[PDB]
């Protein structure tokens, strides 16, 4: 049912820097989960330009932002590509591993943590604002997946049984109980604003009911 | 033996606003083809490892760069994964076009030239320095081809018989007579360290011998 996987000692190290360190400027974390999700519906659109077929799953190329206050949560929701079992499994691989090292390197030569993105480890920014970070994903050759991580060296993978998403991934941010300004309507669209402006697919901001 | 296109007209006029407006800050050109030659690199890498067969067209994976001051070029040669021929056919395709309104248009809105790479039409940035274009490239799955284009809107695609490369795409910049400063090698490596510091392959630039 649940299978738990170890993170290479190298990408432990870099989460546990991440979740710990004291570095204010937490809002580069958005901008690094939209420059995901819009790579991978830039993956998907180049696809369906020689088969249309491949949008059966879904003809729509957007990305959401869902803040749910109650549950405490963010979720940033992309219909790009998805990803398989093995893309989940294998995402903190050899290269994620490169990337980790020359990251920590030129942090110890005076580099800053924004700059996480330029070694291709943007996505764990995430911990910076998240606890525990859900992802849901589903590509068109597999099953719907759910990985999950708290960043404590291990991370796990099952099927998903929930609400099918027809193609793509949603990222779910278990927000830290000081981090809840990202729940807020006009600091998102402050952020979005800021590093996010000229990203190619409409990003639209969920506003949320009074509870 | 040869085939030529036509550019689509947004393109055609993105190639043209380009090669024309007075912008000073030229140097941007490279930081752009050295991150398509990383990304082409990244690509070859995560197939490699379910596949070490990838690899049998050449194990390096490295970008270097080539001045020669006689035939007034300066190459960038990568071994990524390299180009198909309908990769090139298709390459000023849909989302280049989407890229070519979004840049266009944040143009018109007081955006800087130097945020191409943002659209993903960051090759286009060659022609600030480049009268024309030559591209030679090659992929696993096919022959060697060579692309051409002077950006009067329109390309060639031919069959490459010249020394065959393993694997990868060489981008040979045919300079405009005023931007010889690109074949320096104080020049080059002082834009290599300025813009492309973090790329996660070895850069080599390439010495000349005396004439
Ligand atoms: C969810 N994660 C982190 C993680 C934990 C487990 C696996 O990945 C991400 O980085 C991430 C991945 C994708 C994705 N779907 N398809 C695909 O090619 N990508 C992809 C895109 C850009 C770099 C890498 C990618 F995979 C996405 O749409 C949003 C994301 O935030
Ligand atoms: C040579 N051109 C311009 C053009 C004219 C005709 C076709 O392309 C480039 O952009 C370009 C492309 C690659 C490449 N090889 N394989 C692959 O996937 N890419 C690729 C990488 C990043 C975005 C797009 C890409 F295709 C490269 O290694 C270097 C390059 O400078």
């Amino acid at each position: 049912e649940v299978e738990t996987f170890a993170f290479q000692a190298e990408i432990a190290q870099l989460m546990s820097l991440i979740i710990n360190t004291f570095y204010s400027n937490k809002e580069i974390f958005l901008r690094e989960l939209i420059s995901n999700s819009s790579d991978a519906l830039d993956k998907i659109r180049y696809e369906s330009l020689t088969d249309p077929s491949k949008l059966d799953s879904g003809k729509e190329l957007h990305i959401n932002l869902i803040p749910n206050k109650q549950d405490r949560t963010l979720t940033i929701v992309d219909t790009g590509i998805g990803m398989t079992k093995a893309d989940l499994i294998n995402n903190a691989g050899t290269i994620a591993k490169s990337g980790t090292k020359a990251f920590m390197e030129a942090l110890q030569a005076g580099a800053d943590i924004s700059m996480i993105g330029q070694f291709g480890v943007g996505f764990y920014s995430a911990y910076l604002v998240a606890e525990k970070v859900t992802v849901i994903t589903k590509h068109n050759d597999d099953e719907q997946y759910a990985w999950e991580s708290s960043a404590g060296g291990s991370f796990t993978v099952r099927t998903d049984t929930g609400e099918p998403m027809g193609r793509g991934t949603k990222v779910i941010l278990h927000l830290k109980e000081d981090q809840t300004e990202y729940l807020e309507e006009r600091r998102i669209k402050e952020i979005v604003k800021k590093h996010s402006q000229f990203i190619g697919y409409p990003i639209t901001l969920f506003v949320e009911k009074e509870r």
